[PDB]
């Protein structure tokens, strides 16, 4: 529709602005832009390094009576590096100076990894090798528990788990709160329709990210497949009087996920936002699906050998 709601009551927005490489510099904009434009959900994150730009956007926004903070939902989430559980809440004290909040309205695990503690965010061994800590996420979530008991955080849950590792969390001897999200990849080329179908019937938001296959990340090669230049999706998008990309943001949408796309373009910020006007075809929505090529942006390759590396599992 226009918002889901989690297990807890709360409506989360259907929509929401991504924040991942988006400069320092023109985050505090693009997301000043948003909230004029409708956006009441934004997606950020400690490893991102610009929450305290995101964090003045917010401010003056509020400040300017634009939205009131109760209307807004903002999520960040607990690096790799922060995984012992007396390191969770002074990572989630920092990102709440940061963004310059009481509270935040979601924190997520980023990955269910924990990397050694320290000032580096990927700090790797002779071999390249990101080197893992003496951590276990099922410990790591016991502390993301304290947080929703001092009302630190209204809930949390886990970005990138297989539902093995989900499961581990769900039965968890002692358990207050479950995961209320899984924030995981989702686009053409990787429809996870078993990840998600297990995710929902235990009650589990899904929240899509990447929806457009990222062709701003890092290691992008001249040679690396383009979900918005590709023919077919271009097809269907044309019949649309629509973007590649506004098609794009509308199947994960129809699926009943929330979808957090990327801009530091106002332009496309409000192109992003323009998709709660039209629908797909049932075929549509089957022609898409099919392009499922099992195909990853996002597969922390480094990360391959530590013993939690969710993505060895079928999903
Ligand atoms: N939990 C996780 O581990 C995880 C992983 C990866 C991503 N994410 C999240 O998901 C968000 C989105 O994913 P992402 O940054 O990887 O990629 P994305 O949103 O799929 O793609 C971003 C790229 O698309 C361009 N773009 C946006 N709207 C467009 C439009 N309407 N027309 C044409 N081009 C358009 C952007 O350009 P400009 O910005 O230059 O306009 C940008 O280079 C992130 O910022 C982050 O919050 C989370
Ligand atoms: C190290 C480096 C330096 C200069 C240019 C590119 C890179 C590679 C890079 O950017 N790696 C990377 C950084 C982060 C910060 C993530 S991540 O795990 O943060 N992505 C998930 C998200 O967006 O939340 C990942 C997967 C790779």
């Amino acid at each position: 529709a226009s918002h889901l709601v989690l297990y807890t009551g709360a409506k989360m927005p259907i929509l929401g602005l991504g924040t991942w490489k988006s400069p320092p510099g023109k985050v505090t904009e693009a997301v000043k832009v948003a909230i004029d434009l409708g956006y009441r959900h934004i997606d950020c994150a400690h490893v991102y390094q610009n929450e305290n730009e995101v964090g003045l956007g917010l401010q003056e926004k509020l400040q300017g009576q634009v939205v009131k903070r109760e209307d807004l939902f903002i999520v960040s989430k607990l690096w790799c590096t922060d995984h012992e559980k007396n390191l969770v809440k002074g990572a989630c004290q920092t990102t709440l100076r940061d963004l310059k909040l009481d509270y935040l309205d979601l924190y997520l695990i980023h990955w269910p990894t924990g990397f050694k503690p320290g000032k580096d965010p990927f700090p790797l061994d002779g071999d390249g090798n990101v080197v893992p800590d003496e951590s276990d996420f099922v410990e790591t979530w016991e502390a993301m528990e304290e947080l929703v008991d001092e009302g630190l955080v209204k809930a949390i849950g886990v970005s990138n788990f297989n539902h093995l590792q989900v499961e581990k969390i769900l039965n968890k001897p002692g358990l207050k709160y479950k995961p209320a999200v899984n924030q995981i990849e989702v686009h053409p080329y990787l429809t996870q329709e078993k990840l998600i179908e297990y995710c929902k019937s235990k009650g589990i938001v899904v929240t899509a990210y990447s929806p457009l296959g990222s062709p701003d990340r890092p290691w992008a090669k001249p040679e690396d497949p383009s979900l918005l230049e590709d023919p077919r999706i271009k097809a269907i998008a044309a019949k649309y009087n629509k973007t590649t990309a506004q098609v794009l943001i509308r199947f994960p949408m129809q699926r009943n996920l929330i979808v957090i796309p990327k801009s530091v373009t106002p332009e496309r910020i409000a192109e992003n936002f323009q998709v709660f006007d039209f629908e797909l075809s049932p075929e549509d929505m089957n022609t898409l699906l099919s392009y499922n090529r099992n195909w990853r942006v996002c597969a922390l390759m480094s990360c391959a050998s530590h013993k939690d590396y969710p993505f060895h599992e079928e999903y």
